[PDB]
């Protein structure tokens, strides 16, 4: 118990979900590594500390308590050594840049057009549900082999898994404050199994181009497949973050550009600026804000704190990307910010494996949107509300045109 941080005792989970920025602005100044009682964990809040923990030889991957309750073992994000190496070898082939470039265009662009065609002549839309999330899940779902799971269902799954994974509040004793908050996630996993089990049955006997078929078969001895219980936790990882984050990234990018109308106009007139707009969007509101963690494997001193071996540290990358030691006025979206390293994809050997793919999905989606609707205007009838501490993004993005 750190005396000068006694105010952290009164920080609530709801506060952090609704708006973590004021608390984390204090943390970055007072204690870049600090134990947050309601989270039951140390959290790293600055760019220097997050990067150090994520790349340190004295830390390894771990899942948070709520995250482990949600995904089980072996979730690619929470394992190390030979298991992690196998899971990385499993997912990396379809994410290799040279491979992505072979097909990303023909994958994403027809999908973006299909969802645009449903509303581009309406003069109003809610872009999160009508465009950003559907493009994100349909693109990845087709790649995975889930062509027959409609986008409504994929979006419901990642929303349920998100809430379950981020169900992190703990009581004074150290147990979960909402032990009922995992039930929704359990139901999503059961629905996922009902859909994927027969697909796995088929792929074992009849492999095809779908990523999950390749997860079963790639690198295995002849006639063998990875056991479904061995790959399911990484399937869940995909059906949460991989499904959710590209849509949140493009939506937050749009919110940011709306907040700088001159910059929105710039990007519409010159869509070669879209990659830069997206990189700034991810820094400005990081889709994975504080979901992942590491655990120390030996005593280590971090930000003046002597940590024993076995100490978990939550990586609040969304706070690190507002580090005022790194950025000028980081709370503002600025397309013309000098390109600088950011931590929205994490760091170290557990950094995002899908960066190149994710950036193209978001790029192609915004290219088609601005081409279809050059005169997008935000519905200023209300402000944009963001939600989430673990994962963060706009809950809706109402716009008009014409
Ligand atoms: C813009 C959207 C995305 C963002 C912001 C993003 C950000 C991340 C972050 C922060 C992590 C954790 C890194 C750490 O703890 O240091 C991550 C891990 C990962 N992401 Fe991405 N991700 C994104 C889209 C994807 C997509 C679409 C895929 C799959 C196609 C993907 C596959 C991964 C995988 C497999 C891991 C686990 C890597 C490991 O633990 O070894 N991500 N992502
Ligand atoms: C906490 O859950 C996650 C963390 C990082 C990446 C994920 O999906 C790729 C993901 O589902």
């Amino acid at each position: 118990e750190r005396p000068d941080l006694a105010w952290l005792d009164e920080v609530t989970m709801t506060q952090l979900e609704r708006n973590p920025y004021e608390v984390y602005e204090r943390l970055r100044a007072e204690a870049p590594l600090a134990f947050v009682p309601v989270l039951g964990s140390y959290v790293a809040s600055t760019a220097e500390v997050c990067r150090e923990v994520a790349t340190s030889p004295d830390f390894e991957a771990v899942i948070t308590p709520a995250g482990g309750r949600t995904f089980g073992h072996p979730a690619i994000i929470g394992v190390n050594g030979d298991i992690h190496a196998d899971l990385r070898s499993m997912v990396e082939p379809a994410l290799q840049p040279a491979e992505v470039d072979r097909w990303i265009d023909d994958l994403v662009r027809p999908i973006a057009r299909r969802y645009l065609e449903r509303f581009e002549n309406d003069g109003h839309a809610e872009l999160v549900a009508q465009y950003c999330e559907p493009v994100s899940v349909r693109s990845l779902g087709d790649l995975l082999g889930l062509q027959e799971v409609d986008s409504d269902k994929l979006r419901e799954w990642f929303a349920k898994l998100n809430r379950s994974f981020t169900n992190a509040a703990v009581d004074e004793n150290g147990e979960f404050a909402n032990p009922e908050g995992f039930a929704e996630g359990d139901q999503a996993k059961a629905e996922i199994r009902a859909v994927v089990d027969p697909l796995i049955d088929k792929w074992i006997e009849h492999p095809d181009d779908s990523a999950i078929s390749h997860w079963l078969h790639d690198g295995m001895p002849p006639g063998q497949t990875r056991d479904r219980e061995y790959i399911y936790p990484t399937i869940y990882v995909y059906l949460l973050g991989a499904m959710q984050e590209p849509g949140h990234g493009m939506a937050s990018t749009l919110v940011g550009l709306f907040s700088r109308p001159e910059q929105l106009e710039e990007v519409v007139d010159d869509p070669t600026l879209i990659p830069r707009a997206i990189a700034e969007g991810l820094r400005w509101t990081s889709p994975i804000w504080s979901a992942t963690a590491r655990i120390s494997t030996k005593p280590v001193t971090i930000a003046g704190v002597d940590l024993p071996a076995g100490t978990p540290v939550m990586l609040s990358y969304g706070s690190a990307n507002h580090d005022t030691g790194k950025y000028e006025a980081p709370s503002q979206y600025d397309l013309h910010r000098p390109p600088l390293p950011h931590l929205a994809f994490g760091a170290g050997n557990h950094a995002c494996a899908g960066i190149y793919f994710a950036n193209h999905v978001m790029r192609i989606a915004l290219e088609e949107l601005f081409e279809a609707i050059p005169n997008l205007e935000r519905d200023t009838r209300e402000g944009v509300e963001f939600w989430g501490w673990g994962f963060r993004g706009p809950t809706s993005l109402h716009v008009t045109w014409e």
